[PDB]
């Protein structure tokens, strides 16, 4: 569905529920009722960002609630990826290659699925580099190698030597940092956040 | 909170969970590196539903994602509404004054909940007008003198008839329809949707 | 449906989802296969709240996900209660007749819907008896008379005189406490948790 | 916390939202006060899972609302697992040694998260074991060979062969299953459900 037709759809919903008709709602808004019926028949196109927080505002609600989910982009309830269209991000902490991330399969019927192929340059634990920890829990695999684990405090940390094989959760917030294993060079892990 | 300011913050907070700086954002959205900044910057105030669409679109998530949410209008927790500012709207079924309705207090911190007193009418069963169900369920309660209900099958509808200070609920998507008791001319009755 | 019947459908789904038999279960409970065929198959009625809780630590998760939801009471998506079959309660704080509950319709599928009809007792402001503020939203209406609000720190609160046909909102854990307008005896309100 | 007191703290509080004391709680169950009250003190240890129906009903709501969350079980936000501790369990279709699931790890605090390493025994697609599509999304990564997949219509399924390093979602009661490539032995992939 369009954004256009998503949002002409959910404020004819959200005004009835509260009762408005077009003159009510254009009222409060300083309209006139018949642009406020253009919007309800997909001309709301053009609205800026800052124009639908005042009618969510009016609405007593929020810009999500007048706008369309995510989309499908399911074939048959199924999506895949072959191995060579996964997007590159090179990761940089204090000037420095720490990570190079390979994007696998994201849906936007579950948005909050980041898989990702994490290859860990860096195998020197002292310069670890910490995250502040992120909204989501997260499930890591270590793919290749052997892993140094830090999360917590960055000043006073926990930590754990991980071997090809091992398996990890971290809970949302949680600030964690990875290298490879002191001297090893590098490692590989999966890491899915959801 | 404003429209831009919590565009600003979600869609960085996005942009940085599916891995992608600036320059790969830039990219799919046909823009410039230093537009994606602007946004995150609080400029994004005049972004169209359309493009907000498209935004969302490419970070495979919805635009309600990255919009804040409704807002807080409380006092501490609290907000009162005095009986005279109690919005009025009438309602009208098949070009008939059916109900009248005098909305209640309504908070951004719960958008779902929309109370309201509303004067019942006509007082002819027969003539009852259906809705045809609505999302959210619904908690209602007999003000003055005797209501007549109907729900369910407009065709074939259940009845009853409720004295004063009688309460009921209504399942969400439940068809329903009042109407004051037969010849009683008419009735009052409270309606919570939450 | 039973607790029975309900544990024992949920039972096998969560031992399925974790990968577990009979066999692989029953060792970890310290019990026979068989035994936990016995409650797969509805006869788990007599295990008690610990040994549920074990099942439930031994399949990492809680016993409410083992368990049926709370049922359905709905004639057709409606229920209703008459003004005569209403549960009254009579509230003390400080050993005092408060307030005086009498209780609305119910029901089991939104267990969190608690309406009521509220006698307000107490026409002393300056006694009020706060309550320590509860989970879940507070829809209010008052009925009949004035009422004296209160709500916030009970050290130093905020306060409302509120008339008859007012309604307001108090969100969950925030502190409140009513009595009647000062010297005017009594009043009434409806209450509505959600 | 236990099930005795997380019950006891809990029935408490749906106790008291629903107005009832420890008498009229105690007479619509057919017990004593202090029976009730004896509950409330963590002394419910011993009641059945047939009893906790009845009090759910009385209360109008679900044993899982009476009973506190799975619990916690993270070493400071992380959990975890040595590739030799790994739970492993034969996957049988049809009397066929299908799967082979070795568990990664899981945590009461995302009891919905379960990762598994499954190895791919069977490599003849004509011979495709579907199951029925299961409650949660899936997200899936070929760690080893190539994988035939198929999903949907059991009859007239989709099919995918997918290479090492491919990745898929599932969405959650879409029917699927899996076989090494034809010829090809056998394959191995990361499973996780979420
Ligand atoms: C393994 C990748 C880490 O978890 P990030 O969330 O990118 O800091
Ligand atoms: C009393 C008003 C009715 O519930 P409606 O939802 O307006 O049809
Ligand atoms: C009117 C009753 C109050 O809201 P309580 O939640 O009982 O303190
Ligand atoms: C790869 C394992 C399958 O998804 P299952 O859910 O076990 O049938
Ligand atoms: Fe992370
Ligand atoms: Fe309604
Ligand atoms: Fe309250
Ligand atoms: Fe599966």
């Amino acid at each position: 569905k369009t954004a256009s037709t998503g949002f002409a759809e959910l404020l004819k919903d959200r005004r009835e529920q509260v009762k408005m008709d077009h003159a009510a709602l254009a009222s409060l808004l300083g309209e006139t009722p018949e642009t406020v019926a253009a919007w309800e028949n997909g001309e709301g196109g053009e609205l800026t960002l800052t124009q639908l927080g005042r009618i969510a505002h009016v609405l007593g609600t929020s810009i999500g609630a007048l706008t369309p989910p995510a989309g499908n982009d399911l074939d048959d309830g199924v999506i895949i990826q072959m191995p060579d269209e996964r997007p590159i991000l090179k990761g940089v902490r204090d000037n420095v290659d720490y990570y190079v991330y390979n994007c696998l399969v994201r849906t936007k019927r579950a948005p909050s699925l980041v898989p990702l192929v994490v290859d860990v340059l860096t195998d020197n634990p002292d310069d670890a580099k910490f995250n502040s920890g992120h909204a989501g829990n997260e499930f890591l695999f270590v793919l290749e190698g052997e892993i140094h684990m830090k999360w917590g405090d960055k000043e006073n940390p926990k930590e754990a030597l991980l071997p090809t094989g091992a398996s990890m959760f971290v809970e949302e917030h949680v600030p964690h940092a990875f290298t490879a294993a002191k001297g090893t060079g590098s490692a590989k892990l999966i890491a899915v956040n959801f």
